[PDB]
């Protein structure tokens, strides 16, 4: 919002606790400090003093900190008033603070917003502030913090400076220059691949368990979860609603999706559930097939049920799992039929769940070989796509038409797209939309 | 566990926030100060420095305040660390802190005790302190029942039982070496020890895979079939979750969704409409929903406006009110107001919320959201609760290791019994208390010692 307008916001999560901290920043911070305290303590001093109400009655007691700019989180004069984790007194204090003219509850991201407006840090580091306050896995949290340290900004600045030097080479105008044009491409491709591996643990992937009713997909999902996830019984059509479960096999996220058994039933609800499952199959990154071993010995996908193979689009990895393999006595392990993985295991007994977990871990591109790395965003991937497209078009134009002006224009556009994440060229609308998603008071 | 113990705890409430506070009070305070920050900043100064680990990496960056006694909250060596309100990062930092020898996690409202008995806090509010401790302790006890609630609370049992059995066969032939019990005193004892160790790893590997905790406060929406439960859940979630139809008992399996409200997390629970079940699936789903109801935290009972104008929850369906736990807060959602036309808003009936809303269109949703946030949830939500279990089980494996190492030397059973007793004492913090008299009773019931 308005930079000149002083703002106040609650920092600590709502509820009750030992300390409820209020953060105020703006040009009215000193006047509000006098109004609520009647004095200005030494900056960066943990002073124990009471809080003063408008009528003069003691509002509360705590720790008051005064941080004159620019040696603060935002660079302006910021008052950090820590009291107690009492929401009622916090409400009264916030009302008193808002009473004074010139104060207003800043919109979410304003604390990051203004700090970004003063060029404290890279723009994408602002989003890096998020994705860490609310994570899902320990590995994801560590990667988000490492990114918050600011390595991605280093890589982006190096790439942009190399692109600027190449653009200069154009303006000023060897083979080594082409070798550099290609090795910068190689390093950018490697960093983009690592980023693709990044943000992969922000959601992991989607795996669809597909099979007929009276199969045990509900049971397999239940065993993977390790709790009582769903209802298991011999009644046909055991599950109708789409079931989603977020789990981590080993330091990695993933969403396992259950579905109703594929059969034609007069039930409208069952038909809707089948429709939902067929909708979700395409979105999923991977699909597994569960078929009873006793029902049919066929392992090729066509024999089991020729309809599903035809219906499912190609280019999607698929695996077949032989549930109830204990009754059949089949050797438990990993095999391949028609080029697709085939596992055997029994849900109720739990045998073969470990091999299923190992297959899920290994099949998806990931491993513990590389640590630290980086966590990226969809917008980052789109910007990388556009930059790579521009670079490829520029190189093709050079090779074929030898158009120096066209190559220079393509290189400049690619550099601008790459710097879009840095925010030098990004418009204010994108910054505002990104900052709005942040929680209030951040 | 003297009053001089240095304790580490979290001050900020659980959930999402921009700042997290960890406070340590005790003799080892300075030790922790040097262990985490690798130095001691200026006292009562807003120093700035990131948090480092043993490997040398950074776990968080924030503000550290060091307050030597007696001018502090508890009048002792107090350390305050402020960083980012991330549950995962907070858990990592707490795990880093706890590894130091002689440290332990604080009990419910221990800092109130420390700051009260040191005369650093006023004396008038004795009753207020008496309640502030009890409420936190009760909430902590209520938690940790979700920590040990799945397959994870299936190996530890095994473990403990195995240990008990071993102890029964190791202590007995130290107290009754005059009966005919054919004790296993031969070397095979160590063999029976090995499996116990091999069992513990399994437990330590059980919680490393599965669900993802998903801290928050539980809310349940329930009523009779076709009462708007699906519509209410879909509206609250903001995305389609369950099918919406007029068929009785459309949904048969419980559904769980997660939603944040201005930094306060909440978990919406959908269950099949309550009624008499003529099907195995329906009856089992009704039982599951009923069982989930008791463990819930907040409950919104469906009251269809079309069905009747009754407002009192007891009159609408007294049996559910009677079956409900007394402490369980209850709210009343008069569904289908848009058709009935009853004015939207917030009201009170016999002290319980009564809210008429239009679920089919979204009328009155903001009122329910306002009531939900205004309702409150102290601490001990999830991660910390399971940290206690992962710590108690942690400081038993080393005792078993050191006890087993003894057997390699002269076979002295007294030291083995001491180590096993210490290990079982540590394990008792998870399941329950196992006094010596219980071991004696099991020995009596297992053998024909008699007299
Ligand atoms: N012993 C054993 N039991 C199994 C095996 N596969 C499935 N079951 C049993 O199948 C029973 C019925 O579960 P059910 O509700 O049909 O699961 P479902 O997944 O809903 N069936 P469907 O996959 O067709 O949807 C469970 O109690 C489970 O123990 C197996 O390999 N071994
Ligand atoms: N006219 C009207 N209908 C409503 C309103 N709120 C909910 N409903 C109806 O309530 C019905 C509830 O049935 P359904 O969607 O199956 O969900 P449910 O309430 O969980 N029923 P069940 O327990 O049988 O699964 C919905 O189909 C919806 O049309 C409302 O405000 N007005």
């Amino acid at each position: 919002m308005s930079d000149n307008d002083t703002i106040v916001a609650q920092a600590t999560p709502p509820g009750r606790g030992g300390v409820g901290i209020l953060r105020i920043s703006g040009f009215k911070a000193r006047e509000v400090a006098e109004t609520v305290l009647g004095k200005l303590p030494k900056p960066r001093y943990a002073d124990y003093l009471p809080f003063k109400d408008a009528d003069g009655s003691v509002l509360d007691q705590g720790i008051a900190l005064w941080f004159p700019g620019p040696n603060s989180f935002t660079g302006e004069d910021v008052l950090e008033l820590q009291g107690h984790g009492g929401p009622v007194i916090l409400d009264l204090l916030l009302k008193r603070i808002l009473t004074i003219p010139g104060l207003r509850i800043a919109r979410p991201g304003e604390f990051s917003e203004r700090a970004f407006l003063n060029d404290k840090l890279d723009l994408a580091q602002a989003e890096a502030i998020a994705d860490l306050i609310d994570a899902s896995s320990e590995q994801a949290a560590r990667s988000a913090l490492n990114s918050l340290q600011g390595a991605f900004s280093a890589r982006v600045n190096h790439l942009v400076e190399a692109l600027t030097h190449l653009r200069i080479y154009v303006e000023a105008a060897d083979g080594k220059i082409e070798a550099q044009l290609n090795d910068v491409i190689a390093d950018l491709d490697a960093v983009r691949a690592e980023a693709r591996q990044g943000s992969l643990l922000r959601e992991g992937m989607k795996v669809v368990i597909a099979g007929r009713p009276n199969a045990g997909k509900s049971s397999l999902l239940n065993a993977l979860a390790g709790r009582e996830a769903a209802i298991v019984t011999d009644i046909a059509g055991t599950t109708r609603d789409v079931l989603r479960e977020h789990i981590h096999i080993d330091g990695m996220p993933l969403h396992i999706i259950d579905t109703a058994g594929l059969r034609e039933a007069s039930d409208e609800v069952e038909r809707i559930g089948i429709e939902r499952a067929w909708q979700e199959i395409e979105q999923a990154d991977r699909v597994l097939f569960m078929v009873d071993g006793t029902t049919t010995d066929a392992v090729d996908p066509a024999e089991i049920w020729p309809e599903f193979i035809a219906r499912l689009p190609a280019k999607l990895p698929i695996t077949v799992v032989r549930n109830k393999a204990d009754i059949t006595g089949e050797t438990l392990g990993m095999s391949e039929v028609n080029g697709h993985a085939l596992i055997r295991l029994s849900a109720r007994t739990g045998e073969g769940v470990d091999v299923l977990r190992n297959h899920l871990k290994q099949s998806m591109g990931f491993d513990t070989n590389m640590e630290g790395g980086f966590l990226a965003r969809r917008r980052h991937l789109q910007a990388l796509e556009q930059a790579a497209e521009h670079l490829q078009q520029g190189k093709a134009q050079l090779l074929g038409a030898w158009a120096g002006e066209l190559l220079a224009e393509e290189l400049r556009l690619a550099q601008q797209n790459l710097s879009e994440i840095t925010g030098e060229f990004t418009s204010d609308d994108l910054l505002g939309r990104i900052f709005s998603s942040f929680c209030i008071g951040k």
